[PDB]
């Protein structure tokens, strides 16, 4: 009777309670209490409503979705994956979410605390899945919004190892859809071969998505993996902090990216990644310009720590027939990022900033520009040719370098021939420290190889701060390469012994506003006359210096040359000298040439 | 009978529990286990005990704050705001917060998990309130300590979208009060038009207080709200990370900053900001220094994210009668900035860097010292007439700018005729790279607008990147700035076509201390002399050169110019040129004139 | 009979339970839905099942040991430390922790939510003690790992204040062990005689390891403590983030570090120290090299905010007869810091940077290089003679300074006579602003006091932004030091009044790949020769110098000194100057003297 309804699942419903026996506190059941948590373990069970326990053989994915879809009901609440249990997935999801592969459908408000492990089932080899979708269609045109939706814990989603069956194939761990304030928290991402972890938003639509504090642990395995970005961020006011990162399959190396931002008002910050290909795509692609407009802006990856085989942060717009794609206001600051251990050219060249052409190739659509990049640190082992600050390889309407230190290669490169992109404000200031690694390893190759179609408004001030005199020079135009309202100066420090500082293979230097100036060693003749006399070079190629000074000293007791040269209209220096005694002389020195400046 | 106990609200603790049937495990009833948490719900009940569902007509107060003041008896614990239910707050607290509109007195160790909403009902509408409050008495100097009191979830404040009553009126979500080891956490505080949406500590009474992943959305809606700052940090050891702060109105724009600091050790830093007029207050209130001192010093605003529409980081320090306050030991860095699309002059000047003026407008009370500006970026649109890098308009005592990048109007700035203010230690370190979206923007003005009553032990080296021959000036110091012990260069590249580069409209480059360096224009005429031959300006204001260079190539074969040039008592220059046939030689050459550098 | 039952302990196991009277849930028992949490409680009984209050008087160690030790037999969970109760600690551990003098053995998936208080008995008191140790055995060496341990909430380990016993003996708050996915958060740690609160992994075994948002208050008391360091890193891919650290006892500015890295990929950011005499070691130990590699890299200090009374951050490296201990690719940046108020030499030596020699002493086993210091903040007051921007102590391989400000007593330092490193790489950009603090302090004293064995591939620029006329010089080379392939200039700004700017003892700015710059005074003659007239210096020092130029402004009409200079082989600088009349002219000028640059 009363022993009935007691033993019966309603049996708590009658079951008195008052919080610490407080009498002003309210009389409630037992059930009531318990229905303030929810878990897994309320909807794991058969259609007799006894439990089923967990593992290999039981697909948990009818229930957790039963769980969720409950919950969502009621306005939302927190679902707990319970620690000590690994819970598999089995199967596709249904609806909605059957176009995107999902296996679960996330729901607004409803939070999951994944305590536990979820695991895919061997159903799932070979298979593209999206193991968290927060679409509600098909079609995510027509998808409804994922708001107030955050997974978090110390758990693991763990992709069961599987490979790719095809490269044209897409993995996900939370594709979140047109997501409004949702999150993944402390979670460990490990064990696949996937597209990506976790993306947020949907072409610029959603708002306020993170990922912080979560382990990103060897998600890529097999060569048929196209691609992988592990957090891809697709809308604004989003970002991923204090993340870890790590690969270890030769493969991604060649194809993963630990993060990209496709949105304004987005960062990646105080995270470590290792054994990636790429640190960061920037990215403005118009197809993904319908949520947040046509300009990326406000982009930050800050404090970062990275071990990556080939670019770190990889800038980016591109253009549709109808919309075109901006990037700006960009700030790559404190990050400290190092090519690994690897074979100069056995992985994509290595770049601290790459300016990338679009998907397709092109070099002449991008529209990068007020980028700032500053106290940085770049390392890159010695043998690494292919290493670089910065590939210029599109077309860049402005980049800043200031306060970094670049140990590698290049500074600035691209490979001629190839693209020949169009640059405007490009800034190298004289605060960028040229490391050392390198020294030695230069030969037949430019420090700055300029290998552009025009160079405008720019400037580039080569501060060495030690000795590498295998390299042909320290910047190097070619002759294709316009030249014009631009600064370019190599300091002498470290230069006496070079043979070339600044080449200029079509004296652009020459140019009506180019300011420069560089050493270059020049042999002078002087007039008899005894007392001041004047000395000449005997080349006639410096039409295009407004001064020079010398270098060198004079081991000479019965005259001087001059300390400082102008030019004359057939192309000579000429400087006032002295001789205390006649005759005429024939000196070799070593000027800092300069125009303009 | 035994019946009777169990349907009780004594019953649970008449129903044995041992944890997972381990015989290890303490015998207890599900009372106690149940008693390890609790919720709103445990109070929310009439005086008969009988639960009430919150909701629009019911005033959830007074059952929270038994709940809290329950808690408080045990010795702490952390109440739980249940999801899935909106709980409408309905009337103004009693006792010790009344004096601050309070309506839930928050207790120390008490702490609550908002999962739900919290609502104000009509009843706050046109009304002064205060949501959350710390106090425990009406006077804060005699309030008592709040202490390990956590408000955290992913819940909702939400304020009702009430305006302000009166201008005079204050509104705020948590005022923490004294508070000690408090913090704010995950909470979305929106829908308001209220003074601030969090104030931790009380005239620096409190330590380690922070807000942490919070958002603040619209927390600003009518013309008669006086003032904003979204959060108010007034205790040492105390900050704001990883927060999201948004604002749509367009009375935000004129008056809401997100973030105040106000005492010693306190931090702004990874942070979101758009549609706000100022991103932070940095500054010592002498009227808040009874708690931790009379020097804010320690602070940092870093890598945030801002569209603002007036000053990033406002400096401040001020005094009362008694108190003198200061404000020094401060970095800025790492942020990414940029004053949204608005016309000219329609909000307050646009600056990243504001030296403010007190309340009360004074302009020389200020004590700002040893500030760093580093590594941030700074944009504002070409039309933007009213945008700085620095807008300093009371004493500054002393701040560095390195390795930044500022693309606006006006390096740094002052109106004339307003404040004289006097500068010390203002270092403009020549890695300050200045951009160009405002170049031929600038008929009239002066990039660097010196308009003060004074600079001593300043420099400013001005470095372009690109023209703008539209500029009056690089660099302009009126007769009534006394300028002494400084360094002031404007470096060559790209003002070559400028008519002025630096000009001192009261001569006082001539100081004997001032070292500086700028590109002028100079016509010299030579003597007639074969040979080694004087050239000499026409003009005699070259009385303070001590050495000057060429920056012209020279077009002639028969005779060249002097490469450096040395003045004379008279003010002109003298170089000792070459005659290669004699004649008297006129020439107008560019010029890079120098004094003591 | 039922009712027999009921009350028993299985009670809660026939008192059925439907999650919200859905009749798709399971049908469970309370027990099951009691049995998802477990805390303390559950597990502090007498061996009769009865429960026991903790307190004073009451040993919690065994029931915490217990429910660990079951929650682990479960694959793991979360055991809660209730709220309103502190729970004392009143024994050592026994088994493996036993000889880590462990309280609590931690265990692998079983994580703790701290929420009420932990205190240590007076049992404790002049004891060893490491509370929590994830060690399963007493030789580490021998010990299996500790994964996925987690430790949080807003509760309190508290260290009953009680003083070391000996030197000699170790105590610890969280000993992580051979530590894999563990964590610390929200924790205060406090009142405590401690060599660590937390070390995180064993020699290099461990990996994303984390101490976040935790409190660590007045953990050094005694002059028996040996040595503090608060948070020490020991396995890679770990590190502490938003922190706060603070001592009062003055014994805390003599052996008190907050932080130190030992592995590679490690970071210490957003954190907060107080009253520390030293804000982070990094360093390559190479006792510690077992399990990470033999290498520190990617090491990372940013955005810190400290007042530390000796070194913020202090490098090393050392050696073992089998492994040689490696520093580089660190990063120190958007620190703010400063020396708290105290007498000259009151504590260790106040440095922003120091390079320190090994334990034993010895300053020629270090390998640190690739460092970049940027864009910090450095103060201490004008009083602290013994402050420097880096004390360079030991031999160092390369460090890298941008865009900092250094406000004390020295830039670069160290002691004469005592050790005398040898440097390569270091580098002092001219973007380093130098603070005038403690401009008149420095008599006898020189701003870069080069005392070092050898300078080589170095960069000096110095850049004064105001006078100090009582140092003796800017930058001082005893003969002692060898000097070649560098770099060392001294801007004019502010040095005129100088007697000594740059001193070379042993005349090393001679050197062939010596590139310096600096003013001095010299006095010239020139001949009688009416026009064109050449002076010479009457010193012969300057055999060197390959150009000059004036720094003077020139006085006389009649005729005037060379704008700039050469020399000759007698150590003669010698220029053309111009006699308008002839006579012999005596003149003295500042020069700038320049050597290849
Ligand atoms: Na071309
Ligand atoms: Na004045
Ligand atoms: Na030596």
């Amino acid at each position: 009777q009363f022993r009935a309804i007691i033993e019966s699942p309603e049996g708590a419903g009658h079951v008195g309670y008052q919080y610490r026996r407080n009498t002003g506190s309210t009389m409630r059941m037992v059930s009531d209490v318990l229905d303030e948590r929810v878990s897994l373990w309320d909807f794991h069970c058969d259609p007799s409503g006894n439990v089923i326990q967990p593992g290999p053989n039981v697909d948990s994915r009818q229930y957790l979705q039963a769980a969720i879809d409950y919950v969502s009901s009621n306005g939302g609440g927190t679902i707990t994956i319970p620690a000590g249990y690994t819970w598999y997935l089995g199967s596709y999801g249904v609806g909605g979410i059957a176009g995107h592969s999902g296996i679960i459908q996330l729901r607004s408000n409803v939070n999951l605390n994944i305590e536990g492990r979820i695991h895919l089932s061997p159903f799932f080899d070979l298979k593209p899945f999206q193991v968290f979708v927060g679409f509600d269609n098909g079609d995510p045109a027509s998808s409804g919004n994922l708001e107030n939706c955050h997974i978090y814990g110390h758990g693991v989603v763990d992709f069961g190892g599987y490979e790719f069956g095809a490269s044209s194939q897409l993995r996900n761990g939370v594709a979140f859809g047109r997501s409004y304030n949702c999150s993944v928290t402390g979670i460990t991402f490990q064990n696949g071969d996937v597209t990506w972890a976790i993306t947020l938003g949907w072409n610029g639509y959603g708002s306020n998505c993170y990922v912080r504090k979560c382990r990103f642990i060897n998600l890529v395995n097999s060569s048929v993996n196209a691609a992988h970005s592990t957090v891809y961020v697709n809308c604004p006011y989003s970002g991923v902090e204090s993340c870890y990162f790590s690969m270890s399959s030769s493969f991604a190396r060649n194809i993963a990216c630990s993060v990209e931002l496709h949105q304004h008002d987005t960062f990646y910050r105080g995270s470590t990644v290792n054994g990636y290909c790429r640190g960061a795509y920037v990215v403005m692609h118009a197809a993904e310009a319908a949520g947040a407009g046509s300009y990326a802006y406000n982009m930050q990856v800050e404090n970062n720590i990275a071990v990556i085989y080939g670019q770190f942060v990889i800038l980016g717009s591109d253009v549709t027939a109808t919309v075109s794609g901006h990037l700006n206001d960009v700030i790559v600051s404190g990050n400290i990022v190092s090519i690994g251990e690897r074979a100069a050219f056995s992985a994509p060249f290595g770049a601290f900033i790459d300016i990338g052409p679009d998907n397709s190739g092109a070099s002449n659509v991008q529209d990068i520009q007020r980028v700032l990049v500053t106290g940085n640190s770049f390392y890159a082992p010695a043998n690494i040719t292919d290493s670089a600050a910065i590939t210029l390889r599109a077309n860049l309407n402005g980049c800043t370098f200031i306060a970094n230190n670049f140990d590698c290669r290049y500074m600035v490169y691209n490979a001629p021939g190839t693209t020949s992109p169009v640059v405007q404000n490009l800034v190298w200031d004289k605060s960028n420290v040229i490391g050392g690694t390198h020294a030695n390893q230069r030969a037949g190759q430019n420090l700055f190889d300029m290998q552009f179609a025009s160079v405008v408004n720019s400037t580039i001030e080569v501060q060495l701060s030690c000795e590498d005199l295998s390299m042909f020079s320290c910047i190097l135009f070619p002759a294709s390469c316009q030249l014009s309202y631009s600064k370019i100066t190599v300091d002498s420090a470290w230069t006496k012994s070079m043979s070339n500082t600044a080449v200029f293979e079509g004296n652009q230097q020459a140019g009506a506003n180019v300011y420069v100036s560089y050493p270059a060693t020049v042999n002078l003749t002087s007039y008899n006359t005894q007392g001041a006399v004047p000395f000449f070079s005997t080349d006639t190629n410096y039409a295009w210096v407004t001064s020079a000074y010398s270098l060198s000293i004079n081991e000479n007791l019965d005259f001087s040359p001059p300390a400082t040269y102008t030019n004359k209209a057939n192309g000579q220096l000429v400087g006032v000298g002295y001789n205390e005694i006649g005759g005429v002389r024939s000196v070799s020195v070593r000027l800092m040439l300069q125009r303009q400046v």
